[PDB]
């Protein structure tokens, strides 16, 4: 005899599942309740929001797959968009959410009425209503399976209050289903291997860029390997920055691309998990030409040659590739050309647009956002993993994070949302609660989600809040005073309100900052003290990235 | 010359709407500056779900549409609990959300590449994307016809942000589009008229109950003169409360039908624009017996007798039958029988359980609940709206919110979502910034939107929110352990964190208050001092409602 909640839990453990975050409720509380006898973590917030977005940072964090839980109603729509995120974000995340009864089905009772699984359809791999208890192992282990293989990404079980309280024979709750501990990525061929080891074997100029999906199969040591043997530059997006940090051959954000002489563009380029879009700032060429041979790898044949043209595409894993063509570069029959020239002049763009964009700041009698990123780059503990949110905040940031020591860099994805930072944060400390993690976000997206300083305390999640306060909602501020004018300036003001007091209110030690000396040492105590954090720091708003002007 | 955005504000401006709800961002700026050139009011909040909120409250409390605008991707999806609430509790309100430029569609560009309709489609009477600039003025007004016509609900306009920022000649921007000042809502028929009439006299003990559409259409008045009219007992559910309220025949919210024996209870009982659901105890009879004759006036014929027999439905606009009904009642030839035996069954059965509830209270050494409900529902002002959120919370304030002299009560929904009455009561307050908005929420609900204190500073609307500290999310405790003992709380303790601290860094007023003596007069200087105020009462968690006993 065993409850459908009960067949939840033991279906999740079995998936190597061992934290959930959510907020309890009557429909969703045989889950609860199978947990405590089971001792499986669940972690409460203040929003389920930030239950999603704490699924998230969980799973971009630990390379694992995250579980929110959601009672029924507003429990699911709270939710929204964390779905949302990390479905344009390619993260594997479960979201189950408990259903009105179906025997008071259509009876506008409490928490139902609302098709939950219609409104997730447009942002999940899928999304489906458990109609009968005895299906849930099957059913959640097929769920498991879509979201954790490529492209990754958020899918909904959406349970009715009524399955999850019924029950079952004990011998139907044992039994195994299929959760990929049988199950093999595909990978390259041999023929396919050569001809792209062939192709960068006969590049002047090439470089290695990769994205989410190489970071989520834990494809990082093979990439680095393979650039490491083939001496060929790696960069890559924000989200697999720390799957490459580590290498020599690591030259940071794809961004720092911008700016070559046209005689010195990378001529072949080989893409492991990286889409053209935002990041590759779209099929413009000012960073990947259009011009190159590009070689794509992804796990979706649409993302193929999306915006530009490709000399090569595969449709596989990029983890799984990156493996393949390691080995194989290892016993390249005619070795690698020396490419210590071209290395170099890479070394000399990055490095020099850093000192320029740092030589170049304008003070006032406000903290430079510039000095501020630098100063906590430069501070953070080798294996930190840095969330980043606002949007001056973290157009600053990405001049700088390629420098930091980071075991990962949680910024934004395609939907730019801003407030999930706090709630990311939250989660990704919870994959690992002796590692540091470090939230950049602006004033304005730390408002979303000031409720979770209580969450972090109560949990024993000492994240470190960092505000970067320019009293605004900036860029768009910025949007209006550079394009129209300071008269055009409307609805981006913040000049109100201390985000260190409200932290220092729901438990967490909090400090503000308004000279630049004191922020590394400030930041440096947060870390060591073990305890949730937020340092306030009063920033200018003046400056202008560059990352904003290259859009401009 | 006109742009989209222009055109947004001009055909709002036409619709008699003057304030509006939401984030500034790049892809709905041209709404942004159109409204700085007309002198339209836009208030910005801390999160775009209390953006959403804030519309609905507006409307609820206004007797009139609201209006949220939300910027592409992430402003869209924080607001889709806000949709979800307004679907649910026939709340007309109009999302205006921007989306990605139609001429980098599919690029895996900012805030882009979700589709916003797709997911707002099963929570809207309408949900629709407007392809071409010229199409807005039109497509706007069919969208507000939608929304403020029965049943009411949220209807979303998707605008791309290149038809946004597009032109169209003065000429097209002139002339009117149908909004509503032509249209004449359905009445009854003179023959209907004259059966519902019929039946009320020859009823031995009748009863009226409203619902939210009477209240949408400004029905209270009529509904009001009818009761008077015919001597017949007013009851409503909470939406309908301050429609009913200032009747000598009000007798408040239905749940206090409650117990009547049964040779007593009502023999015939007619709704207005009130469905079958959570607030009649479903089809269970216990408020509105089975073997009654149900008269049910709605404007969806799917809520005719839906979950008990009826003797008449009638699809119309309940408040304009009211209108008719009390038109015809007037002249009745017959007049009308003396009722005043039953009104005062009722009066006795109504008291005797406010009473009841509190003299069996059990007191211990902190504030009772069912105290601090009393002593707010008997110090607001008369025109007061008050808001209610949490569970516990809002169970107790039912007891005796029906003697409060409320203009409005603004309670959950079939919903049910805990968090919404932040952004509720800050739209509330801004329908009229010299009516007092009081927010009864509990300490679990309020963590959603701590930073829309900030909103509430910036904008200057002082609601006072009281929380109901029992350090938990109670009613889930409640349930945890009355149902299955001590030992199975879990995920409900909230024994963290000052509000009143949170309230004061965002710039609100605050005070703390553990002694029952201090709560009104508190109150009252918070009402006095024209500011957005926190007021933190730290109450016991022990005590059971009734209404929560009743579903148990
Ligand atoms: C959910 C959401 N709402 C609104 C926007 C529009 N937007 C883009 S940048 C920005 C300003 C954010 O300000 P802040 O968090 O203080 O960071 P700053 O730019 O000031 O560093 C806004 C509102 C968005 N991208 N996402
Ligand atoms: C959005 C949402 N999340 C979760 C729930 C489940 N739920 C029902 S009552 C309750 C407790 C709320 O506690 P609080 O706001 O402090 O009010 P109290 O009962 O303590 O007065 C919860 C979490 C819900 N109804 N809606
Ligand atoms: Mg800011
Ligand atoms: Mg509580």
């Amino acid at each position: 005899t065993a409850t459908g909640g009960e067949l939840v839990i033991r279906t999740l453990e079995r998936a190597s599942v061992d934290v959930a975050f959510g907020i309890n409720g009557i429909h969703i509380d045989s889950i609860y309740q199978a947990a405590l006898d089971r001792s499986f973590r669940i972690v409460d917030t203040r929003n389920e929001m930030n239950a999603g977005h704490a699924a998230e940072g969980y799973a971009r964090a630990g390379h694992r797959l995250g579980v929110a839980l959601l009672t029924a109603g507003g429990g699911f729509t709270n939710a929204v968009t964390s779905i949302a995120n990390a479905h344009l974000d390619r993260t594997p995340v479960l979201y189950i959410a408990a259903s009105g009864p179906l025997g008071v089905d259509e009876t506008n009772t409490l928490q139902a009425g609302i098709d939950q699984v219609a409104i997730a359809t447009p942002i999940t791999k899928w999304a489906h209503r458990v109609t009968r208890v005895e299906l849930l192992p099957r059913l959640i282990a097929q769920a498991i399976r879509i979201a954790t293989h490529g492209p990754r990404g958020p899918v909904l079980l959406d349970i009715p209050w009524d399955v999850l309280t019924a029950t079952v024979d004990d011998a139907l709750a044992d039994g195994v289903e299929e959760l990929g501990a049988h199950a093999l990525t595909a990978a390259l061929g041999a023929d396919a291997v050569e001809r792209i080891l062939d192709g960068l074997a006969g590049a002047e100029r090439p470089v290695f860029i990769a994205g989410s999906e190489l970071t989520r199969g834990d494809g990082g040591a093979a990439l680095r390997r393979l650039a490491e043997i083939t001496g060929t530059p790696l960069f890559s997006d924000t989200e697999a920055l720390g799957a490459i940090r580590e290498s020599p051959l690591s030259f940071g954000l794809l961004q720092g691309l911008f700016g070559l002489d046209e005689a010195e563009r990378p001529d072949r380029v080989v893409l492991f998990g990286l889409r053209f879009g935002l990041a590759t700032a779209h099929g413009s060429g000012i960073l990947i030409p259009r011009d190159a041979a590009v070689v794509q790898i992804d796990s979706d044949a649409r993302e193929l040659g999306r915006l530009q043209p490709i000399e090569l595409g595969a449709v596989g894993d990029p983890a799984a590739a990156a493996e393949e063509l390691a080995r194989a570069a290892l016993t390249w029959a005619a070795g690698w050309p020396d490419r210590s020239r071209w290395q170099e002049r890479l070394r000399e763009l990055v490095d020099g647009r850093f000192e320029s964009v740092t030589a170049q700041a304008v003070r006032d009698d406000r903290i430079h956002p510039m000095d501020a990123v630098t100063a906590i780059a430069e501070t953070v503990p080798a294996g930190s993993v840095v969330v980043a949110d606002g949007a001056l905040t973290y157009l600053w940031l990405s001049e700088t994070i390629s420098r930091a020591p980071v075991a990962d860099y949680l910024c934004h994805g395609y939907l730019s949302s801003m407030g999930v930072g706090v709630g990311t944060a939250l989660g990704a400390q919870a994959a690992d609660v002796t590692r540091p993690v470090v939230l950049v976000t602006g004033d304005g997206a730390v408002g979303y989600s000031l409720g979770e300083f209580d969450s972090m305390v109560r949990a024993g999640l000492p994240v470190v809040v960092v505000v970067l306060n320019n009293r605004a909602w900036g860029a768009t501020l910025h949007a209006q005073e550079l394009i129209l004018g300071p008269d055009r300036v409307v609805n981006n003001r913040l000049e109100n309100g201390s985000y260190s007091g409200v932290a220092r209110a729901l438990g967490a030690d909090s400090i503000d900052v308004s000279d630049i000396a004191d922020l590394a040492p400030t930041l440096r105590e947060a870390l060591a003290s073990g305890r949730p954090t937020c340092i306030e720091v009063h920033v200018s708003l003046a400056p202008v990235p560059p990352e904003e002007n290259v859009i401009m």
